[PDB]
DNA sequence: GCCAGCGTTGGC
DNA sequence: GCCAACGCTGGC
C-alpha cells in the first residue's frame, strides 16, 4: 500500500496515472485512482477525463480503474 | 453487496 | 477558499 505515479501508456504523451491507498477509516486500504494531464490537471473520474480526451481519442473501452484499454 | 462517481469538510 | 482524504449512494 504505497503511492505510485507515472506515465499511462493508454493515454496520450505526458499523461500520468496514480494510485493512492487510503490509510484510515472504513475504506482503509482502498486505492483511489487519479490521472494527470501534461498541464498537471487532476482527474478522478472517467466522465471528467472524457470531457478532455473524448474528442481526441477513443475512450469507450478505457478502464479508468486499471488504466488500460479493454481488449 | 460492490463500486463508479462524486459530495463533503477538517485542517490548512 | 482550497483540496486530500474519506464517506455516501444510485445503478448494477
Amino acid at each position: 500500500m504505497e503511492r505510485k505515479r507515472w506515465e499511462c501508456p493508454a493515454l496520450p504523451q505526458g499523461w500520468e496515472r496514480e494510485e493512492v491507498p487510503r490509510r484510515s477509516g472504513l475504506s482503509a486500504g482502498h486505492r483511489d485512482v487519479f490521472y494527470y494531464s501534461p498541464s498537471g490537471k487532476k482527474f478522478r473520474s472517467k466522465p471528467q477525463l472524457a470531457r478532455y480526451l473524448g474528442g481526441s481519442m477513443d475512450l469507450s473501452t478505457f478502464d479508468f480503474r486499471t488504466g488500460k484499454m479493454l481488449m
